[PDB]
């Protein structure tokens, strides 16, 4: 019955502890020798980039590289540090150095890939998203990489999922959907017939429990769930 498994957003693959490290080390490289706290610069930057990026939700996609540069450009002015080019390429380097994938990702992707179409969906730019997956070492494990830039709209928008399924050549009813935030993923409260799996690593997402077919704290359960559905 099931022919494709999709992972939406990097929260289903990267841990909060690993993500925060890459982010911390990201600002470290940006500041260099300039006397600024990387912890605080991340706080203001993450706050500002969220504001700017949220204004495009479900609307025609503007690449994040241009929204990041503007946010970073303003911070450089505010605090008086040089802007060392695009942050996107710095992130790929930090992911290379420190990683941050959940311990079982590569194992789970490897098993599913032998039986089903394993695709990933991201609310990011196509080029950088692929480079980031390569840095983590899981790019070649996916049968398809679908992004908001390719679909033309930011999260949420049906064209993203529609295109992901088009790549796999399967209908939604024959696909599984792994996400970590139902109100911040590609399909929003929409799936196209897909069987949803909510990743709650800590069991602290009660508000999202009732809007997901299955719940798991370990991605290896995605193997069993998909297996039983067949």
């Amino acid at each position: 019955m099931i022919r494709a498994v999709f992972f939406d957003s990097l929260g289903t693959l990267i841990s909060v502890e690993g993500a925060y490290k890459i982010h911390v080390k990201e600002m470290e490289e940006v500041l260099g020798d300039y006397p600024l706290n990387p912890r605080t610069l991340w706080d203001e930057f993450d706050k500002l980039f969220k504001e700017a990026f949220s204004n495009y939700a479900g609307k025609p996609y503007r690449p994040a590289r241009f929204i990041l540069e503007e946010v970073m450009r303003k911070l450089a002015e505010k605090y008086g540090f040089k802007y060392p080019g695009n942050l996107q390429e710095i992130g790929v380097r930090m992911a290379r150095r420190y990683g941050g994938l959940y311990p079982e990702v590569v194992e789970v992707l490897k098993s599913l890939k032998g039986k089903y179409h394993v695709g990933v969906i991201l609310n990011w730019d196509t080029e950088n998203a692929t480079a980031f997956l390569d840095a983590l070492g899981i790019k070649d494990l996916f049968d398809s990489i679908t992004t908001s830039e390719e679909a033309g709209f930011a999260y949420p928008h049906p064209r993203i999922l529609e295109l992901a399924l088009k790549k796999a050549g399967v209908k939604g009813e024959k696909a599984v959907y792994v996400g970590d935030n139902p109100v911040k993923d590609a399909g929003g409260s929409k799936n196209l017939g897909m069987t949803s799996i909510l990743l709650d690593r800590k069991g602290e997402k009660r508000e999202f429990w009732d809007k997901a077919d299955f719940r798991v704290s370990d991605l290896r359960e995605v193997i069993k769930i998909v297996d039983e559905l067949n």
